[PDB]
């Protein structure tokens, strides 16, 4: 059992909550155009904020809630009710709910629930990752010839940035695109060998650190430091040790 | 009832079969730099279409398939048990099969179908596109700049036509990325508005043409021409008729 067991527990009711909320917006008719955002993605992303933080605050109130709510605090909750936001808007069952506990700035739990398909990825510090409650393992690769990489958008890179993906990219064997955290998902179950996004927030990726670790793979910032509360959002997850230098010279950073 | 009744039977069969072919294979480990290919998405694609296949040489014995099998015939099949086959390599379910009926070089008949999530789109020519069994429709949409855009890579397309994607997508409202035949399936359920796309065969959009228009949009070349057996796989498709001169435009060809 891990040192975490109670609020591994909590983590999943959490993502319970929000599933049941965001699930009856999906592929909802999109209001464009009005005075105020009449939006499905917003209404289901607030209320399922909403409804987390209530949870929390009611479960651990001595944590604190990454966004402003309170903080100072050694352990903090950091959550994405719908990570892959412009996904879901298009109908895209890529999206994910992301929630994570952080200990001095470090994720040391994260999960991530696609509420549609019913797909649970969990990592923490102590353990095996799962997915549906399976332990499951990332794959190894030999070269960058090999793999495949995955990014969000090459257009959500700054401009200097869409240059290093583009280097990369041109020495891979195949890139996919679109997918948010989902790409990190299928990294951590081995179908995926390298992701690289620059401009995430630190909602966006403080669930995956524990998830990849924990399925045998590395994730790091493009310095090769680790990702903490602090981090500016470039980051580079591989399902093998062996192809981060590899992968970061290719970037010619 | 459609003209095409007994040929929409057949075709929901085909895409049954080739659906219990493939699933075994989705997410499998992936061998790689062998002198052989031992890719589960090669065993999957080979079995399925040997499968559809044998059911046309019985059942249609004086229908064409696609690819070499008879031809010179009016009615034609045209099979792709995997398109998206690089988002298939990669563990991902948004490929579909697609299986369409082409009559004088026009397809007349389309399914996709996403085998692991259990989605089917299906056309024809004498009736309204249905989703699952219902009737669905594209939305509607003002101008570009409200319009959602999708492609399954920039890097799909020829040098020239990476400026022309680039010019339409700097004036929509976003862009989607990856997919394949699946974009085309959200574009009919009206959560996607344009779909540009070049390099296809006829094998990956035949089917998509009934679907699409079925569900109310529009699906042409790059100069608003028909799409046909000999097309050279400049696509684009529009949920909103309204779009497609601007859209055209947009892209300075």
């Amino acid at each position: 059992r891990s040192a975490y067991e109670d609020d591994i527990r909590l983590a999943h009711r959490l993502a319970d909550v929000a599933a049941d909320i965001i699930r009856p917006f999906f592929r909802a008719p999109l209001t464009i155009d009005l005075k105020a955002d009449h939006s499905p993605v917003t209404k289901a992303d607030r209320g399922a904020e909403q409804a987390m933080r209530a949870i929390l605050e009611q479960e651990r109130p001595e944590d604190g809630i990454f966004g402003e709510s309170r903080p100072d605090a050694r352990r903090l909750w950091v959550l994405d009710p719908i990570d892959g936001t412009r996904a879901f808007i298009g109908g895209r069952a890529s999206f994910g709910t992301l929630i994570a506990l952080v200990e001095d700035g470090r994720p040391v739990l994260g999960i991530i629930n696609q509420p549609i398909h019913q797909e649970r990825w969990v990592g923490v510090k102590d353990l095996p990752t799962s997915f549906n409650g399976e332990v499951i393992h990332t794959r190894s690769c030999p070269a960058l010839d090999h793999a495949l990489l995955a990014t969000t958008s090459p257009w959500l890179f700054e401009k200097e940035g869409e240059v290093h993906f583009d280097k990369i990219r041109l020495k891979c064997r195949d890139t996919l695109l679109g997918g948010d955290c989902y790409n990190y998902g299928l990294l951590s179950l081995g179908h995926c060998d390298l992701v690289v996004e620059q401009g995430l927030k630190f909602y966006d990726f403080a669930a995956l650190v524990p998830i990849v670790e924990g399925a045998g793979g590395i994730m790091r910032d493009w310095q090769n430091r680790p990702l903490n509360k602090n981090s500016v959002g470039e980051v580079i997850a591989a399902g093998d040790h062996h192809l981060i230098e590899p992968a970061l010279s290719a970037m010619e950073l």
